[PDB]
Parts: C-alpha cells; sequence; structure tokens
C-alpha cells in the first residue's frame, strides 16, 4: 500500500485520538526510519524518548528473539525464573530498596499514587481519606482519568469529568509555591517532571530540585519524580535528577525501558514506602512478565556499555548551540538537556517541511528536536543542516 | 537458581502486590509449564486467561520474529505500515467500525469512560459533569485509582482513596436492579462483565444480558461489555455475549488477544461514539504499535483457523460434567461456560497440593479451572483426573 492508502485506512477503523505527521513508516535502524516509498528520514522524536537505544537495537531484539521461545507469561499468580533477575539487577542500579513492575507511564503514575496514599495513611497518619498529592502545571504522566485530573492542559481533561479529587496544583519551577503548598499537613506526595517533556521541554532552573528535595523533607512530604521521558541517559545523565544529586522517594521509569521493543515501565521506592502496599491490593496482568524483563535488562545494558548519557551530553550542547544561530526573528528560543530539545517558532507547517528534507520532528509552536542517543556527531551535523535548510527556506 | 532462591530474590527486590503460589516456572508450551527443577505441569489458570492459544504460539512467535527485525514502535505522532491493517481486521471480526488501540485491559477500560462520559456530555445532553457510571458488585476491571473506585472488595479500594465520583454500583445478575438504576437520566453507561471472573466465576442467568441490551436501548444507555476476560473462544464463542446473540455498544478486548507475547487491549465501538474523542484527547505512547498489532493479527487467526471456540465448547461441558462428581461434601459448586470454570470448596492448601500432584490453579474459597484452549481430551481427562486424586487425599 502507497501512504495516502494506509492514512485513509486508519482513517476508516481507527479512533481519531491523534493527528499523526503525514508519514507512513515500515522500517526503522537505529537513528533513521524509511516511508513506504522507501525514504529515509532522520528521527528526532524517538517516539517520545522511547527508542533512546535507537530502532530494532540487536542486542534488545536478540533478547527477544531468545526469551519469546522459552516461556512469555506467567502472571504473578506462579513466579518465573526472569523477574527476580531483573528486579535485582535494576533496583541496585538506581539504589533502591525495590522496585513495582508495571506495563504503561501512566500505570506507573496511577501505582506512585496509590503509594503515597497508601503511605500518606498508615504511616504519616493522615486520615481517611484527606491526603493530597500537589503536582506542576504543564504536568504529563498520561491519559487515564485520575491522570487528566491533574492536568492544567483543557484539551486532556475538558469534556471528561468529573475529576479524581485530592490533586492540587502549583507552578513549575517556583519553589515558594511547592513551600506554601506543603504547609497542609495532608498532603502526601509531591509529584513533578525534572524537565517537562509534552509541555514543550520546559527546563527549571539550577536548584529547583534540590529546592523540592528539601523541601519535601522538611515537611515529610514524599517526592515523586516521573523521569518516565527525561530518564534513562536522555538528558546526559542516568536520571536527569543526577544533575543536582538529588535522590527521590519514588522514581518512575517507562518509554525507553525497553528500548521500543515491549511496554515495560517500574516504580522505584525503599521498603518503607513500598511495603505499604499488601498482597492482592495492585495488580496488572502483564506487569513483571519474563519477556518484557529480558529485553528490558537488555534495554539497560545497551545505556550503560555503550556509554549513551556521555554522548547525550556531548552532542547536546552542540546541538543547542548550532540552533542558537537560527534568526532571532524566527526562532524564539532554544532549550533542553542532553538530547532533549526544543525551539520555539506555523511549526505543523515548519514540520511537514523537515519531512520533506528528511528528518522527522512534531509539535507540542513548539518543535521538539530528540534524536536517539546513538546518533553520531556527523550524523547530527546533518540533521543540523536540515533543520537550517528548512528554517532558512521560509 | 533452585526455587527458593528464585523466592527469596524477588521477595528481597521486588514489591509484595502479590503472594504467589511457590512454583518457579521457566518453560511452557501449549497446555504445560515446567519449573527450574524440571517438572512438567498442566496449566489451569492460562495467566488469567491470556494464554488462550497456548504459550509460546509458534505462528505468534513468527509474527513476533518477523516484525521485531522491522519495525517495533513510530509512536502514533506517524504513522506505520502495520496498525491500519490491524484495525481493518479487528473491527470487521467483530463488526464495529472503529478500535481504539491501548496496551493493557485497565487501560481499555479508563478508555471507555472517557468515551461514556463524552458521549454523556456531547451526544445525550447531560450537563458536565453530573455523567454517571453504573457497574455491578463484584466487578474487576484493573488497579488503577479509577478502577479501585468502582469495585466493591476492600482489598482493592480501602487505604486507598479518596475515590472517583460518578460511579454507582448495584448487584451482578440483577434486571430490575439495572431498571432502577437507569431511570436515573444522568447515566451515561453501564459496565458489566458477561461472566466475572476475578469475582470467582459468577454466571449470570439465562436472559440477562438481553435484559441489559434492551434496558440499556429503552434509556439511552451505552452498555459497556468488559471481554477482557470472557472473549477470544474462552467461554466457546468468540464473545460470552454471543451466547445471548447481544451487540454492546463498547466492547473491550485484552489478555488474549496477543496470546500472551505483547500486551495488547481494544475497544470496539461504532463512529457515533468512537468520534466523541478528538485528536490530543487520549494518548498512550505504545497503543497501537506495529510489533504488539502483528501479534494480535496472528492471535486472532489462530483462535479461528484452529476453531477453539468450538473445543472450549465441547471440552468445558466434558470438564463440568466430571467435576460435578466430586463429593458434594467438599465440593460445593461447579460453575462457568466453556473453559472458564471454577469450584467451591482451605483452597490455598488444595492448590498447594494440585501442585504437587502436577496441576496449577490459583484460588481467587474458591479454585478456577482454565486451561488453555488448545487443551485435548485426553489432556483434560488427564489432568480431571489429577484434580481427583488432589480432592480425594484430603
Ligand atoms: C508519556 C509519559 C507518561 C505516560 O506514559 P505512557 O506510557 O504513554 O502511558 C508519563 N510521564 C511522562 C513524563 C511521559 O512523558
Ligand atoms: C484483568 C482484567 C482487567 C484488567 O486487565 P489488566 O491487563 O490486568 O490491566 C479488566 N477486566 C477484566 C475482566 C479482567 O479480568
Amino acid at each position: 500500500p502507497t501512504s495516502d492508502d494506509i492514512f485513509e485506512r486508519e482513517y476508516k477503523y481507527g479512533a481519531h485520538n491523534y493527528h499523526p505527521l503525514p508519514v507512513a513508516l515500515e522500517r526503522g535502524k537505529g537513528i533513521y526510519l524509511w516511508d513506504v516509498e522507501g525514504r529515509k528520514y532522520f528521527d528526532f522524536l524517538s517516539s517520545y524518548s522511547a527508542v533512546n537505544q535507537g530502532h530494532c537495537h540487536p542486542k534488545i531484539v536478540n533478547a527477544l528473539k531468545s526469551q519469546v521461545d522459552k516461556l512469555t507469561l506467567t502472571s504473578r499468580a506462579f513466579y518465573n525464573n526472569v523477574l527476580g533477575e531483573y528486579e535485582e539487577y535494576i533496583t541496585k542500579l538506581f539504589n533502591y530498596h525495590k522496585v513495582l513492575p508495571m506495563n504503561t507511564g501512566v500505570e506507573a503514575g496511577e501505582t506512585a499514587c496509590k503509594l503515597a496514599r497508601k503511605w500518606g495513611y498508615t504511616v504519616k497518619g493522615i486520615q481517611k481519606y484527606k491526603a493530597k498529592i500537589v503536582f506542576a502545571a504543564g504536568n504529563f504522566w498520561g491519559t487515564t482519568l485520575s491522570a487528566i485530573s491533574s492536568s492544567t492542559d483543557p484539551t486532556s481533561y475538558d469534556g471528561f469529568g468529573p475529576f479524581m479529587p485530592g490533586f492540587d496544583i502549583i507552578p513549575y519551577n517556583d519553589l515558594p509555591a511547592l513551600e506554601r503548598a506543603l504547609q497542609d499537613p495532608n498532603v502526601a506526595a509531591f509529584m513533578v517532571e525534572p524537565i517537562q517533556g509534552e509541555a514543550g521541554v520546559v527546563v527549571p532552573d539550577p536548584g529547583y530540585l534540590m529546592g523540592v528535595r528539601e523541601l519535601c523533607t522538611r515537611h515529610q512530604v514524599l517526592f515523586i519524580a516521573d523521569e518516565i521521558q527525561t530518564g534513562l541517559a536522555r538528558t546526559g545523565r542516568w536520571l536527569a535528577v543526577d544533575y543536582e544529586n538529588v535522590r527521590p522517594d519514588i522514581v518512575l521509569l517507562g518509554k525507553a525501558l525497553s528500548g521500543g521493543l515491549y511496554p515495560v515501565s517500574a516504580v522505584l521506592c525503599d521498603d518503607d514506602i513500598m511495603l505499604t502496599i499488601k498482597p492482592g491490593e495492585h495488580g496488572s496482568t502483564y506487569g513483571g512478565n519474563p519477556l518484557g524483563c529480558r529485553v528490558a535488562i537488555a534495554a539497560l545494558e545497551v545505556l550503560e556499555e555503550e556509554n549513551l548519557a556521555e554522548n547525550a551530553d556531548k552532542l547536546g550542547i552542540i546541538l543547542r548551540n548550532e540552533l542558537m544561530k537560527l534568526p532571532s526573528d524566527v526562532v524564539t528560543a532554544v532549550r533542553g538537556k542532553g538530547l532533549l530539545n526544543a525551539i520555539v517558532i506555523d511549526a505543523w507547517k515548519v514540520c511537514l517541511r523537515l519531512r520533506d528534507n528528511g528528518l522527522l520532528a512534531k509539535p507540542t509552536d513548539i518543535i521538539r528536536f530528540a534524536p536517539p542517543l546513538v546518533i553520531k556527531e556527523d550524523e547530527l551535523r546533518e540533521s543540523i543542516e536540515i533543520i537550517n535548510k528548512t528554517i532558512l527556506s521560509f
């Protein structure tokens, strides 16, 4: 089938919850994607930061192909041989006692909210059901009814109420607002992204995450760090929170935890939080399955073995420096850490022409530039010239 | 590692949200599982009905191995060549206009609730935010904050509030209660399982689903059928609702939609419901990815090509008939449709001894008996004798 045929078939038989950029891909490998006409493209979205390791990374592929012949799903009604090996590996990597395995990023966020409330009631001693969770304006952590209840984007929540109670919102990047909010003794947790991704790569000021950690500790509130997009080398560190040497109470991972080969998400925290949830209190059919666990071990090993944090750091400096040379009259701002970057400009027309010139990006007047972390400098510099050609063609 | 080593390692590094039956599996194929000591077992849980096609079905495995070398995740920011082919296939199979792809069963349920509310406000004309959704006591559809808010199991919701408003509960298998509930003009939907699985294989009376359909139509309420566990040949029909020739407004599928090789879930409904959700209003990173889509096509083709509905029907009759010969003094009840069955009996001690005798089951005083649908009569009769040996050894 042709590209238009592909667009039309989805239009007929699939829900219209997305309006994708009109490009139809059939193969991907490393930093590249090819459409059905055979044209090649640089991938500068990385599937919302899930293919940090590049598309179809052979080590992760090999892990999938090995385990799929053995065993793919027991459910957690029984034990399998893989899960505990993955749990020991990942908990030691990030230095938390335990992990709770789930499948999608929003599932990890839901899990963290349950953890926070159960901890609020049974350890902090908040009365049922007065526990509150604080969120930052611009947050994105998924599309469930709980997740849209904390959103400040009307596209997410308008028309879908009534909303989950017990969720408060303050501005991002704002320590006085957090301090004022945590005067309320019924707050159990503050959940926040170290860099807000879907909001448009909003980078907070130096010292913000240090201040969050101090304030949360000072008021005995759990600091939930959502690293589903910012984590796993994307910003030039293992976790973006590492830039300020801050240790959250709960860390969320997803997306690139599998290199894009399987939906695997993780909730990391110590025993004093994790063991508030008892047997039977939190279930998921596929969470912790052995196929996804093998895939995730390999996906994490790739990030470590190939020094992708260091590459993302070095190449991100080059990327932002060159984007800053774009005319201030057309590109109003450049921002990012590592290889999570964006420019401010419409943005859709820009992305259509980037596509024409061989580079795939999507707007979120903001264009995100997030290639896989396995990109090399010469490939990055070639990509930058496509961005320049495109911006300078208007 | 030994079995005890496996138990201890998960105990140290993994959350305690499950207390699994103490058996440690490393391989599965068809109806069988093997533990790390090499012992072989009949699987009578089928991973909560996700391996209807049997473990590691070669056709589904081959689909996974083929696509993983090509392309695994673009995100829905762009098109890929696989998704629309899967969408056209599945919508025609069940005769709905469109499908909305998600990953887990609870994600499909969350999606249906958003659909119902958005439809309630914009098509039925309910005022914001007075839309209600009705659920049945005993329902299970996942572990998110919205899903536990409609539960009547205190293990699920106690300690996790405050709860999602707008959710009402009535008894299962109760047409007068549904009629009374739907006198409220702000109900947008009634969500119900055709057979309640996690509640203990609670089978409603003949005519219940016919009565639900009539009542929902009479009062312009959406009938949401949760077939994530009962669907896909498990009960001896494509959908359990087919036993009463009833067509819901929204059908949920999950679990066996992938044969256990990938978390794939589906929301099926016609354009008058589905198109209430617009671009940007409902997102999921992995939903609709091409790897899961290839896997699901193959998983569905297996159910059709191997006549597993018919096998589950015929063998389920044999299974229930033999279980009914167990002493009334020990087994108080037998129930089920197709190969979703249970007996009422503690049940944990029974399952420990079934395990000792080569058959794996889990309690939910209720023991579920749900082997893969590819089981043959001689294998089933051999399994039945293990159940007999075990029950009669007490
Ligand atoms: C996408 C995203 C989520 C939700 O992840 P899904 O896997 O799409 O459900 C949560 N948090 C952040 C920061 C995200 O970017
Ligand atoms: C398990 C289940 C769900 C939830 O599915 P997950 O994939 O575990 O989230 C929903 N509905 C029913 C009937 C189920 O059995």
